[PDB]
């Protein structure tokens, strides 16, 4: 696990901005502490410290920290800062992120925004982090007390819990905040992955349409409850994918029912043939896609 | 209103199995009973008491007696049989018929059919009669001790109250009785009335799919939530009703979230406009054709 | 069945206004009309026409007709009129009242007021009479078109059925009629029978919460299933009887528990002893009461 | 916060089975991590890693490991356990506890229990700790193999949260083991912990009945709807609460309606003021309570 993440950074990693690759990688303090200096384009941007994980009583994280102020208005919202963080989460499932350098972000905390919602913390829900804790304060024993801590969610049960609970925070936020230019570009920001997970719905309704469609057409091996399940199946995700396109309200209570009955498709069509098994497989991607609307 | 019966009766009613033709017509005990000696083919078959109402205590009824046991296995069945309900449900809303002499019917009874389902009883929910009492109990009290009482609903909210209720008695007669051929030929006949329930589902899904599709277009004066009510609402309906055409399994789960959202876009978009009202009527339908789903 | 209201009749009816006694009975047109003249104090009152019931086709009921014009300010809203229909509804389902001669009543019908809620109306509704049709309208072969139908519910599903539809009639007419002294006489109507059935059930609730007090008292002979039945059933008919007593709102939500567990009391504490038999009957009681707050 | 533990384990922790003291105590691999061996009676018998925590990326620990497998059936159900787990749990939100040794807990995890109702969980449970994951899998990635993760709960709303989610795996638990003198020793360790369940909520009750009682008396200034939903609100916390200390049967019934009236009396009663803040955080607190019983 330890050089899957070090094969892929000496590597490099690619953006518009200058191409990142490590200058002084180093073992930290203790056995399982490791402190990675990189660099964009010719300059070295920041500390990496990172952490494997040291069974039971740990987890395993990654910090970014001393990160380069001159690359202020050049990195945040560039696709360098979408890649970074998609790259992390496969590895990492929780991330400390210094925000003392970020001016937007640092700014937009303190007028009181939820911290996912910040310019920085919306990059980083995006990538699967629901938790979020923003410290301000060093604590004592923290030094660089300006750090944004996320998480991935540890179940399914709490990343619907999470959320519910991010949606409070913001109901609360827009009921408190005067400034009417940050407000706006929270709601559209809000709104936008609200969107997004609709869009993921539709795009794995459609291929899971397909799926189906061509199921019962070419897969003439099949029982009649299973040219019934197929069948129907697809023109449920059909009629949800049709108020997903809309952003109807009526959508989540559409999409439930063809959830049910998407899930009731894959147990009844699988099998070892491929045109079973991506039956059953965009079945359960539909399925996954409608989990953040239920 | 009382000479249209009698004279589609001396008239002469074509069957199969012989005509029948008034042999002894006589006004009864009182001013407005009356009671006809009828023949089919050549003999003297049954007596007809009638009723043409005598408003506001009278409803207005016919009652048959006094039947031919001789022809006890020609009739029941037959054209004959079909052709003479459907007479009297021109002209009355209650029915008597003696079940004495019907060997089938008497029995079927007795092993605990609902009355409706019954070999004769079927026949009579079919003309548009939903309501039925058996009297079986001639105890001390009663004259005319082995008869049927049938009546045409008064509304279209006691025409679904009541099919719901036999639905109910199905369920529970299904579950009690041990006789299992009988226990067929009562699924095969409440199997061809729930078929006979998801066409009517079907057409009233398909006018109120249209009454909707009209509402959007024409009425341009109507809220963008309305639009969007009547809009979806037509969506819905359209899966449903493909999923009742082939008599799919998964429909009455797709009709109940239909029914809720046809009754949600009954009440947003009704308003005096005839387009309105049909809108509304027309998602009010859809909604009483789903009860013998749900 | 026919001398028990004739035994009642002949003996005569005593009240404030004049005790009624028979002065003219007869056998009419038909074998089972009857037309049975009264009289009031010293003067003949009105007629009766009455009908024992003539089973499959007819129900028994009873019409009140050719009143006194005389006595229209002495009779209605006395103890007379409260007492005559208790006579009557002891033996008839059904009942037929002439509101021609009924100042009060002919101009709050036609005022719109729901048939029931009248002034006339409104003791027949407390008379376990719940369906109701106005005449107004002769209809052809009916002499007197002022006339009131009134009938008992066939079962406890249509009690409410119709209670439910009245109070839809209610709130209609409510946003309807701009006559203020008369909607109050409603509203005060409407409001203290909703009290009367609360009321019935605190006294019902009270004899049941004694005879539970005495049952786990005085029947050491029980089991401790029986000794915790009967005692919270106590406890819970208590809590109930207090929300009942300040009209409390959420009073329906209480009684609706403890009815569930009255009835799980009784059944488990019945037997031969009177005891028993009285915790039974108590709980039957209050569990009776509560119908029509559920 | 470090020489608080030290203080008391240098003094030495008092046991009918032997007095435990500090045998050697070293500064562990990193600035943060501490190793100490210490002593039961004469013999060493277990050594503590512990952790004052390293803000923000790390909680605060104690794990218990190489215990003295001599000291096996004399130690583990006796006052020493109880003690240790009391003194550890007043300055550690996580303990991590080897079950190697422990015969019974091993036996028992491996026949299916739940961590928490497990002979030694259920100690742990006891002291305010709700989070469990078993560790039995050394599987070629981790040292440390047969240890039990504990936790205390972050919020109130974790707590039940929590409890809820095990309630469900006791249920389940229950559906699946066929060992019945096991499924005794749970569902007595269960019951207990419902017991003190339903006696939280008495207690709960208690405190929200006078919390209204206050609020009803001596906020004047408050609606005749808060009147009625405070007043009300005491009368049902009153009768649960009598049912709860009866242990009676029908007592999570009578809860249920009142907990979703305390959390209605809650949202109408709560305000800046303290007696209205106390009255509302009363009827959450009960609402809370209620959980372990829905």
């Amino acid at each position: 696990k330890y050089e899957e993440l070090l094969k892929t950074l000496e590597n490099g990693i690619n953006s518009e901005e200058g191409e990142i690759r490590l200058v002084r990688k180093s073992q930290g303090r203790f056995k399982e502490e490791f402190n990675f200096d990189l660099s964009l384009g010719s300059k070295p941007l920041l500390t990496l410290k990172v952490f494997l994980g040291r069974k039971p009583y740990w987890q395993p994280w990654v910090e970014v920290f001393g990160v380069n102020p001159n690359l202020r208005n050049v990195f945040f919202g560039s696709e360098a800062e979408r890649k970074l963080y998609e790259f992390l989460s496969e590895h990492f499932g929780r991330i400390f992120v210094e925000y003392f350098e970020d001016k937007e972000t640092t700014y937009e905390l303190q007028k009181g925004v939820p911290p996912a919602l910040s310019r920085l913390g919306f990059e980083l829900l995006k990538l699967g982090y629901t938790y979020f804790r923003d410290w301000f304060i060093p604590e004592g024993l923290m030094e660089g007390g300006h750090k944004i801590q996320a998480e991935k969610p540890k179940t399914a049960e709490a990343k619907a819990r999470h959320l519910a609970n991010l949606k409070k925070e913001f109901e609360e936020f827009i009921g408190k905040c005067e400034d009417e230019g940050l407000i706006k570009k929270v709601k559209e920001r809000y709104n936008f992955l609200e969107e997004e997970a609709e869009e993921r719905c539709r795009l794995a309704a459609q291929a899971c349409i397909r799926a189906c469609e061509r199921y019962l057409a070419l897969c003439t091996e099949s029982s009649r409850e299973q040219r019934q399940h197929a069948g129907d199946c697809a023109d449920l995700c059909r009629l949800a994918a049709l108020l997903l396109e809309r952003r109807s309200p009526w959508a989540p209570a559409a999409c439930e029912l063809a959830a049910r009955y998407a899930l009731a498709c894959a147990e009844r069509c699988d099998g070892d043939e491929p045109l079973e098994r991506e039956c059953a497989g965009a079945c359960r991607r539909f399925v996954a896609a409608c989990a953040p609307l239920l």
